[PDB]
């Protein structure tokens, strides 16, 4: 039916309908430190969230997204391994329901207990739709949360997670700063992949940090309190939406660093 993270229409089922499940460049994929090559020719990147807009959050059924305005080069990530400016358009998060799993990527076999993707695509393409029709059409900022001390700049978004618990649910949600979610060093793993829910296009440039931002055991506590239902539907707890690690087949992940 429509797709889902359970057992009936998980990961392991969206090859049915989304053929392109078994590609050649799927993610997420397992970064293996001892076999990613430093690449000293990668650019470091530019993030430049001063002028950025948020307009809302909303429960979507598979996880929450804050919307960004992206008529105009407010917010735009360039630099790094890309070519050209790309726009902001929302974030989201993956998460588990323990500690010690709910991230999407790996490293070296390790899972965090969530991970943030902030999604921007391609201005050479006039609008996101044209986008998702090009190898180089997306740039997702990955990064890893890990269980320890609070995050300041989290809190703002765990209070409003009450109004928006059941999916299609919706609120305001402007003047949020990005730029507190960002982790002190900026260096990365990058490889190119495809979208980690379906439709599982093949458009985007994968930007994996190094450094993983922490967060409490309260402020991850209340993505758990979510909803994957309507309202009026039983209730279904919003958990462990990742897919599991992909084959890398005939791809390499460079890294800013050594
Ligand atoms: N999670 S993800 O980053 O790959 C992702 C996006 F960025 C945008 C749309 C769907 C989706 F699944
Ligand atoms: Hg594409
Ligand atoms: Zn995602």
């Amino acid at each position: 039916h429509h797709w889902g993270y359970g057992k009936h229409n998980g990961p392991e089922h969206w090859h049915k309908d989304f053929p392109i499940a078994k590609g050649e460049r799927q993610s997420p994929v397992d970064i293996d430190t001892h076999t990613a090559k430093y690449d000293p020719s990668l650019k470091p990147l530019s993030v430049s969230y001063d002028q950025a807009t948020s307009l809302r959050i909303l429960n979507n059924g598979h996880a929450f997204n804050v919307e960004f305005d992206d008529s105009q080069d407010k917010a735009v990530l360039k630099g790094g391994p890309l070519d050209g400016t790309y726009r902001l358009i929302q974030f989201h998060f993956h998460w588990g329901s323990l500690d010690g799993q709910g991230s999407e990527h790996t490293v070296d076999k390790k899972k965090y207990a969530a991970e943030l993707h902030l999604v921007h695509w391609n201005t050479k393409y006039g609008d996101f739709g044209k986008a998702v029709q090009q190898p180089d059409g997306l740039a997702v900022l990955g990064i890893f949360l890990k269980v320890g001390s609070a995050k300041p700049g989290l809190q703002k978004v765990v209070d409003v997670l009450d109004s928006i618990k059941t999916k299609g649910k919706s609120a305001d949600f402007t003047n949020f700063d990005p730029r507190g979610l960002l982790p002190e060093s900026l260096d990365y793993w990058t490889y190119p992949g495809s979208l980690t829910t379906p439709p599982l296009l093949e458009c985007v440039t994968w930007i994996v940090l190094k450094e993983p931002i922490s967060v409490s055991s309260e402020q991850v506590l209340k993505f758990r309190k979510l909803n994957f239902n309507g309202e009026g539907e039983p209730e279904e707890l919003m958990v462990d939406n990742w897919r599991p690690a992909q084959p890398l087949k005939n791809r390499q992940i460079k890294a800013s660093f050594k």
